[PDB]
């Protein structure tokens, strides 16, 4: 099993779910979606949510 | 950036772009743009494609 860590590193940047939606043109929905893990963002989208929270993207994958 | 290490473990594991698409009910199209890292798979189409292929899902990121 593979997940994502999207839902703790946004905590830890100080960011919200809507931040992140707007940044990346994706719905709230999408991006809560992805936080609760019932559905998961591709590598390249991984990619680019890592880049807007300042982190490796390592660091969003359990 | 992130990319997966599907084509090299097909060939490792000696499987195909047309053998792994039909286990996972997607074209071939998308399979190959996943193998030349045109395009890339979600989370849980990772794990998909670690299990048909007998390998730990890490394996299968760059």
């Amino acid at each position: 099993m593979m997940l994502n860590r999207i839902k703790v590193v946004l905590a830890e940047k100080q960011r919200t779910n809507r931040w992140l939606a707007e940044q990346m043109g994706k719905s709230e929905n999408t991006i809560s979606r992805w936080c609760s893990n019932k559905s998961q963002p591709s590598l390249d989208m991984l990619v680019k949510v890592a880049e807007l929270l300042n982190v490796d993207p390592r660091q969003l994958i359990n």
